[PDB]
């Protein structure tokens, strides 16, 4: 049976794992995915104790609810590409910092972002950084047997399977996978079937959101360009047998887990219409 | 950092995994490789409650000290290619158990046995039940996220890295990875440092050994056909940064702690007359 998950800004803001998990229990899904972003608050995640961490593991053995997976999108604010050594250095520290959190309470997959660099301009040594670093990374994760898993992301560097292949090729590394977003594939100029296809045994998760061009964030399930039913379709006659999440962020809302039912309701409908 | 393990059997015995751990760390060890064998006594580690499970993540913690792989031998008893439906059924279920003990307590790659059967004659049946019974333990493991890596075996359906890249070309999934014993590599008529090349973007931990043409179970480091120096080299020079975990049953043989930190230092000396 398909293993289905809610990212963890979907859900009320709380810093109490075992009622977050409950409450994804309650609202009938398999996992949670937590995000260590931006912000210090999540970002302070990688400097909790080992009580901290041990607490987690608790709540996750006791309500059956996983945390496989790790968004770590905090490579927004501290990019490995770079050109501020500084910057590159609190980027990479922040990966080892992921990868050993990762150990200690049994995530799975931990999603890079794949910029270069967000806040600032690209150019060919923001590229040859990022490049350097995401080898790095993924000589850690081959040390510790942690899978990093890239993002198909909202940054033309990164936009498609096929580039995140590209990557994978040259990094020839079994601890470097791929974790296609169908909502930033879709945003594009793609071929999303026949890019999904191509990655079959490289994808390791599918995040689940509705998207139009340009906008990545927030756009309504139904209000997109995504083919859902389309991409189901694709994804399960192709093969695909691994965890699908949904990505939303409603946090924010009066009623986050009504929100949350309605979203799931939705996906779930166009997951049995493609067959699963 | 090439992170160095050890083997469980190498250690005394007993179920307090605190001390063994504790041992395996002033032994100089990163981390100790889980047996799940034939025994009863090691099967029942799959039916640990809650609390035992958490048990172990917390001297896991605590120590420093990994518990990152479960070699799965219990497959010989219970074997996938059983012509035997309750025994096959029973390997599937152990495979399943297995899979969310992994989970519960944050084992990276559980290595599977290589044998269609072992204890009775394979044919074009066992071969095919095999073939199906790996099919759906690759599904378990997708859903999961849970690494299954085929060892190198004492045995002619797997006894190379090019039969293990067979199936894994089957499979076509990013779950299913190889796990060489380089000691049972030299047991054959391989070209090992072809096959260690051959593997190396599949390659996700590495047992250390000594064999001999025949014979595959405990002959002295050294005293073996295995060219250390070389698959260290090998390695090194195709870009393997993964661990490797010494093989021993010193547990048997004469002071245990003293021959494990013989055979530390001797597996150490081998690996920097090869770069490393
Ligand atoms: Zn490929
Ligand atoms: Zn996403
Ligand atoms: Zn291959
Ligand atoms: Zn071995």
């Amino acid at each position: 049976q398909i293993p289905l998950g809610i990212y963890e800004k979907a859900l009320p803001a709380g810093e109490c794992w075992l009622e977050r998990l409950q409450l994804a229990k309650t609202l009938g899904f398999d996992f949670v995915e937590m995000s260590v972003d931006e912000t210090d608050e999540r970002l302070s995640r990688l400097d909790w104790s080992r009580e901290q961490r041990l607490a987690l593991v608790n709540a996750i053995v006791e309500t059956g609810v996983r945390v496989p997976s790790m968004c770590l999108s905090a490579h927004r604010r501290f990019p490995l590409g770079s050109e501020d050594d500084a910057v590159r250095a609190q980027g990479l520290e922040i990966m080892r910092k992921a990868i050993q959190f990762a150990q200690d309470v049994g995530i799975r997959v931990i999603q890079l972002a794949g910029y270069d660099v967000y806040y600032q301009e690209a150019n060919n040594e923001t590229r040859r950084r990022f490049r350097d670093g995401l080898k790095e990374s993924v000589e850690m994760a081959s040390r510790a047997q942690v899978t990093l898993a890239m993002e198909i992301m909202d940054y033309p560097l990164m936009n498609s399977i096929s580039k995140a292949l590209g990557y994978a090729h040259y990094l020839n590394n079994p601890w470097f996978q791929l974790y296609p977003d169908i909502g930033n594939l879709s945003a594009w100029d793609n071929d999303v079937q026949m890019e999904l296809q191509a990655g079959i045994g490289h994808i390791v998760a599918v995040h689940v959101k509705d998207t139009k061009p340009g906008v990545f964030k927030n756009v309504p399930f139904g209000e997109g360009v995504v083919d859902f039913e389309r991409c189901f379709e694709t994804l399960k006659q192709s093969g695909y047998c691994g965890p699908y999440l949904i990505e939303m962020w409603s946090e924010t809302a009066e009623d986050p887990a009504a929100e949350v039912a309605k979203a799931r309701d939705w996906v779930k409908a166009r997951m049995a219409k493609a067959g699963m």
